[PDB]
């Protein structure tokens, strides 16, 4: 089971799946194997219905597509189109939470309201947007039309680019005509190029790609700043992950998904409602957290996490999971057979994320405080069928400091020098106690055996002295493996490591250092990553590809994974990734993907199966980007 | 050879390649047996790394995919992504005729005007755009923003959905929430909702996916709508068809992809030039068309059409074609690689379409004039190398009388009527001349020999009444086997049929009857059609679904003719299709795309390899249609 996952608790749930004959993403991996080889290095295309084309990667015939499209032009052209998938889910999240925004202040769905004024008038000062006169409900409606304005062309560009990244990149972006003209209009023109008889160049179409993947930039950036409008920056919390959080005797309800716009209701009305749970026989309400919309209302709310990614069904085997509350993006639909076996009522939300077999509840923002009522009163009766049912909670959970927003770490930092908050950061940088800086970012893969890469790469950077930073499901590894716990900083660290974030923690007023990894947040939230790298270049006056700061996506899965590990490169980034994505079957697209494309962005991708060899490429990277700015490593 | 094309130039040139060492499409085809079953029912999905994921269509394991996801789902979610991006590429090409009439009503490109003042009102009026008291550069500029408005949300839908379709069938399909809100909006929401852990349900993904093929309509409409602004409305003219249409002695010039904003000013400038090729050795410069843009300009100038989809390189075969000018969509990428044997100056022209080995001249409609000329060098410079080579250009073509708009169809019938000129047409429906209408559409499909579903159903169709109408590369096949041309009448039509093709042709100068088919242009000019239908629908007051009208996209290959497929069952239309999608995998998805979409639409798809059986299938249709209405068949 250890070859499954890492994680203690999940490879308990994984035997009870086993003796109950309830199968699992692991079963489902293994009954498809072996995997088709063509898709595997991404040699097929399906893009015409003279298709399915195939190209073997060696040998004989066939050696290229039907109409020629060559490997090089099939390669690229499924890649793009993972990039647009991509960006069109973090694209779909921004603008629901735009929409959001404008009924909220529009007098139309009293549930929403500007809840960080100082969040919505620094993005309106960054936008350009008039304050000072100005209510700020109508500060709020300019941001929110703002926000829709940059999903299509206008006589500006995207301006949730060109507004978030050092001028020097943007002018070096632009140069390469990779700034986005409208976000929705990049999504549609990469599957226009990529379709039959368009564009067959490849260095053209990865060209398109990495604008395609900066519009998913845009669409994470405005999903983080107008969640903070709507729902708070987030600020320091402690708070516990993994199955230990359930408890047997609460109505234990799961937020699963990405978009909190319904799920931080959840969390505010089921405070509400104790009483009603009380009189069904729980003890309350217990709201934990599942992948992204888990993350938000951990960030913000310390709601404690359940689990993640590949290991979502395993909340369900321990048979106390009452509701799972469902959006959409990352939700593996095998919850929905799952709960006939599990009693778990699944529960999607959204009009366009329905699974057969699930209750669909349709959610208004509008009437949001009415449906999470009806949606916990399922709750509650659920947990009444299972009176005197047993369940098997698996006792395991750590510790959870969070909320690590890039306000969060400044105001930390400022403790130490007022005027100047970045100033000790990089004073520690300069002098060696921090080496350099790794964001984990994405999801787990049933490829990996869970949380392995994460955590074998970050034990070796903490070490070396690593500032760690980390998002989405990366921070869900790090933080049910202890990573995010202070009472671990004295294992996991380096001294100089340790000597900062004990000077940050004792600064703010704890007597104790800061945990070893800073969550930052959800996937929408590697935009609080960008909005820091970019805050200490313009302190440094260099561009991005010029900092000592790498990305490791190690265990990615998702299409917007694919879309963030590409715009971490176009902005500047070693990328290190740890499962081959579908390129190997073109030499020259993987060279362009992990050298050439150093020449246009500055930024690359590293391709490192081997975790500890991993880490030895990213600190490779990390001390490279030392000596160009001359320091000692 | 008959195995591969059952059109005859196409046989002659293929002898050529094979003794040429020239490999062709059927000879990658051929190469590429025997494709992978998976893929050609659908049962693959890629939309994660943790794929490639397979299901047996029987047997045992795999039966789901990793994360879950059904066969129904997998098979759903593939097709949503063929809808959209078919509506990308007629989204896409409307956008840049949109962009192009802007530009040129505001003095920044003068190569570009109004050129029809009878359109421009008309659209105006039907989207609401006030007119009296306005110049025209104002109307076409509120035409314009219109245009660019309806990729994204609003206020309003999509008004190139809802101002073109019979209210009735407007309220239907709102009543299914089938109305697109914005054309990119839609492309984006069906990429986020197919992506991994997203929308996990085959009805509600269909509807998606209806609602998406409705934005690749709207795109349609626009496209035909814009390009008759700045192009002209076409009216009856006569033409040639087929590889004879080139000529050793001239510039054999193609014109090559979908969008014409450049093809029609080659057109125009290759007239000034004829000196220029004169004193290069040549007659002149000849300009012909492949494919749809070929069909622009045939439908508009009487360019003669060269060749057409999966044929397209016989036309370098010849040693005679001295430039291929390519905008985008349906270009073989093969044409590059064959240049270098045939001589041939492949040119591409647009940003987002290039093709390793061809030579890129970056056209800009502000410098469009100065373009065309640098193109046309190109080719001059090229017949120049070939003075004294030997070319064997196949003797083979054909008469065509093509040019038949909606609005040159109305005309012709008014006529008859001068008031009410759709009457004529409804009065030999209601006794029986007519016995219903056929649009052929779409294109060539390696699988099939080229051509012979598409005349083997005409055929029988004519013979029987059926009014034929066609588009795109049905057009082409149809037009090359001589069904556009009017001398055929008295062989292929059937009595009633032809005594009305007889009568109206007659009654307009001409002592001789229309052809047995009728070109309504390109494949965004299937809007036409729609047009057409609908005024005849809203003539008799029934919805669409009650007209005895059939589609068949007999030979279908991309997907811009996929979504057309879809959007012609979602208006109404029982659609023929002749080559399998890939949705057998699926036999729930088969079910309500073959069946109980008649239910929501009143449209189907007819899935029939077999042209004769798919003859009658297409029969049956329009009887059952005509039996609703009380008419006898
Ligand atoms: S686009 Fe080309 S390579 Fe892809 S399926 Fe069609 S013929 Fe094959
Ligand atoms: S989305 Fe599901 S079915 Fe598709 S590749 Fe990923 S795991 Fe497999
Ligand atoms: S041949 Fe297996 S992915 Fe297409
Ligand atoms: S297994 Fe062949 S299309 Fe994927
Ligand atoms: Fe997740
Ligand atoms: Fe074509």
């Amino acid at each position: 089971q250890n070859l499954k996952s890492t994680d203690r608790a999940v490879q308990q749930m994984l035997d009870k799946a086993k003796r109950e004959g309830i199968q699992t993403v692991w079963d489902r991996y293994e009954a498809m194997k072996p995997q088709c080889g063509f898709g595997e290095t991404g040699l097929c295309c399906r893009h015409c219905l003279q298709g399915p084309c195939r190209i073997n990667p060696f040998g004989d015939e066939p050696k290229v597509g039907i109409c020629g499209a060559t490997a090089e032009v099939i390669v690229a052209r499924g890649l793009d189109r993972s990039i647009a998938a991509g960006a069109a889910g973090h694209s779909g999240h921004a603008k629901h939470l735009a929409h959001t925004l404008k009924k909220a202040v529009q007098g139309k769905a009293a549930s929403y309201m500007i809840k960080d004024r100082t969040k919505l008038h620094s993005i309106a000062k960054r936008l350009g947007i008039p304050t000072e006169g100005q209510k700020d409900e109508d500060i709020a409606l300019e941001v929110a039309k703002a926000a829709l304005a940059d999903f299509h062309e206008k006589d500006t560009p995207v301006l949730w680019v060109t507004t978030v990244l050092p001028p020097s990149r943007v002018k070096v972006l632009s140069a390469h005509g990779l700034i986005p003209a409208g976000i929705d209009h990049e999504i549609a023109e990469i599957m226009h190029r990529t379709s039959m008889g368009c564009d067959a160049d490849a260095q053209n179409l990865l060209l398109g790609g990495l604008r395609c993947s900066l519009a998913d930039l845009a669409g994470c950036y405005m999903g983080t700043d107008l969640a903070d409008i709507l729902f708070g920056t987030p600020a320091p919390v402690v708070t516990e992950s993994n199955l230990g959080v359930l408890k047997a005797d609460a109505v234990n309800v799961a937020v699963h998904g990405h978009n909190p716009v319904l799920s931080d209701i959840i969390v505010s009305v089921s405070k509400e409602m104790e009483n009603e749970a009380r009189a069904a026989g729980a003890t309350g309400i217990n709201v934990v957290g599942i992948c992204c919309t888990g993350n938000e209302v951990l960030m913000r709310h310390g709601i404690p996490a359940c689990t993640h990614s590949v290991s979502q069904e395993m909340a369900m085997i321990t048979g106390a999971l009452d509701a799972m509350i469902l959006d959409y993006q990352c939700i593996q639909p095998s919850v929905a057979t799952i709960a006939e076996c599990t009693g778990t009522t699944v529960i999607t939300t959204m009009e366009m994320s329905k699974i057969t077999g699930a209750t669909h509840v349709n959610f208004a923002e509008e009437a949001a405080v009415e449906n999470a009522k009806q949606i916990l009163r399922l709750a509650i009766d659920t947990f009444k069928r299972r009176k005197g049912k047993p369940v098997e909670i698996p006792n395991i959970k750590t510790k959870v400091v969070a909320g690590f927003s890039t306000e969060a770490i400044i105001n930390a930092l400022s403790k130490l020098n007022a005027n100047d908050p970045l100033k000790p950061l990089i004073d520690n940088v300069v002098n060696g106690n921090i080496r350099g800086v790794c964001l984990f970012a994405g999801c787990n893969n049933v490829k990996v055996p869970q949380d392995q890469n994460f955590t074998t790469i970050a034990r070796k950077l903490l070490k070396q002295n690593v500032l760690v930073v980390a998002t989405g499901c990366g921070a869900g590894a790090l933080m049910r493996h202890g990573f995010m716990d202070p009472a671990n900083v004295d294992e996991l660290c380096g001294d100089g490591l340790k000597a900062v974030l004990t000077a940050i923690g004792e600064a703010n007023g704890l007597g104790g250092p800061l945990p070893p990894v800073l969550h930052m947040g959800s996937c929408v939230d590697n935009s609080r990553a960008v909005a820091l790298v970019a805050a200490l270049a313009n302190r440094l006056g260099v561009d991005l590809d010029r900092l000592p700061v790498v990305a490791s996506a190690a265990e990615w899965m998702h299409e917007k994974a694919v879309a963030i590990g590409t715009w971490a490169v176009t902005i500047g980034l070693p990328t290190h990734i740890g499962v081959l994505p579908p390129i190997t079957g073109s030499l020259p697209v993987t060279q362009i993907l992990t050298s050439s494309v150093k020449d246009i962005t500055g930024g690359y991708f590293i391709w490192e199966l081997d975790p500890e060899t991993a880490a030895d490429k990213l600190l490779a990277a990390i001390n490279e980007r030392r000596a160009g700015l001359g320091l000692p490593w």
